[PDB]
């Protein structure tokens, strides 16, 4: 049921090597893969090995790996392969500047974790999937498509040569498979809201405790989503190109449910694009500012996320004043 990659596409990647000069750029927060599209699996790849290691990974395994998970995204104008890297990248960046906070085996998890977060999706929501009783919600009843994509992933892991965590003792490999899967159920918006709350109370009242698991689970949740909504956090251009792909799938989601009698919410109707910009206000406002405000709270070296993000933010409300 799993796509694998070829013999010439992994060999591919492992001979791939990266432009020194994209090497400085990467490591920054604001950096955007979106014009070196051939270089993305190669990006990964030096992620990760600068991040957990040249020989923490059988290279042809991760490169098998890489290959088979960017061939299982679909090529829908949003959940793809480039936002798998977009997300993975922001991740590194996040673990560069905060990378003893973290063990080994989390950033070589979280990693994996963020390249593999929408495995398989098709461009359609937990509310359409469950509004019409895909079977898939009967399967997963809360947090569907994030449990998909962690079946997925594990899926491509059991794939002939693809197990790169398969020299991790069985200790470790049963920690790491918790930790990937934790961190896309953490990918279930609807999750964020209370992880989010409860975060910036344990950091105000001063309990807050990175030794303590359940706390650690939660900061490394936030970590999730800071990355999955990264477009916000780009340069304006770059972020206002990827809204569109976002309100693309929204559209198109909304189309199916006219066709079953059912009006959409007024962001995934393509007749009412004149909400856009009132919609993404209401979206920085409610879910990316304080995610970044509390990320920055809990990792200051995460600051210019939120700097980012607050600049776009001023972008959409001149938007609305009329001065696009
Ligand atoms: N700028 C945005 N405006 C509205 N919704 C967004 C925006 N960026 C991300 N999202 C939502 O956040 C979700 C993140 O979950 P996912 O990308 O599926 O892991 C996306 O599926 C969108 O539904
Ligand atoms: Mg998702
Ligand atoms: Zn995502």
């Amino acid at each position: 049921h799993m796509s694998i990659c070829t013999s010439e596409e992994w060999q591919g990647l492992m001979q791939f090597t990266l432009p020194v000069r994209l090497c400085k750029e990467i490591e920054l927060f604001h950096f955007d893969i979106g014009p070196f599209e051939n270089m993305w699996p190669g990006i990964f790849v030096y992620m990760v090995h600068r991040s957990c290691g040249t020989s923490c990974f059988e290279l042809e395994k991760l490169c098998r790996f890489i290959m088979s998970v960017k061939k299982n995204y679909r090529r829908v104008p949003y959940h793809n392969w480039k936002h798998a890297v977009t997300v993975a990248h922001c991740m590194y960046a996040i673990l560069q500047n905060n990378h003893t906070l973290f063990t080994d085996l989390e950033r070589k998890g979280l990693l994996i974790a963020c390249l593999c977060h929408d495995l398989d999706h098709r461009g359609f929501s937990n509310s359409y999937l469950q509004k019409f009783d895909h079977p898939l919600a009967a399967l997963y009843s809360t947090s569907t498509m994030e449990q998909h994509h962690f079946s997925q992933t594990v899926s491509i892991l059991q794939l002939e040569g693809h197990n790169i965590f398969s020299t991790l003792s069985s200790s470790e490999y049963e920690q790491v498979l918790e930790i990937i899967r934790k961190a896309i159920i953490a990918t279930d918006l609807a999750l964020y809201f209370g992880n989010r709350k409860q975060l910036e109370e344990m950091y105000q009242t001063g309990s807050l405790n990175l030794n303590n698991q359940s706390h650690r689970d939660r900061v490394i949740g936030l970590m999730m989503t800071a990355c999955d909504l990264c477009s916000v956090t780009k340069l304006w251009p770059v972020t206002k190109l990827t809204a569109n792909d976002i309100y693309a799938e929204f559209w198109a989601e909304g189309d199916e449910m006219k066709k079953l009698g059912i009006q959409p919410i007024p962001m995934m109707d393509r007749d009412k694009k004149d909400e856009v910009p009132q919609g993404q206000l209401g979206f920085y406002n409610a879910v990316a500012i304080p995610c970044y405000t509390t990320l920055t709270q809990i990792l200051p070296p995460t600051e210019p996320l939120l700097k980012a993000c607050r600049d776009n933010l001023s972008q959409w409300e001149k938007v609305i004043r009329g001065e696009e």
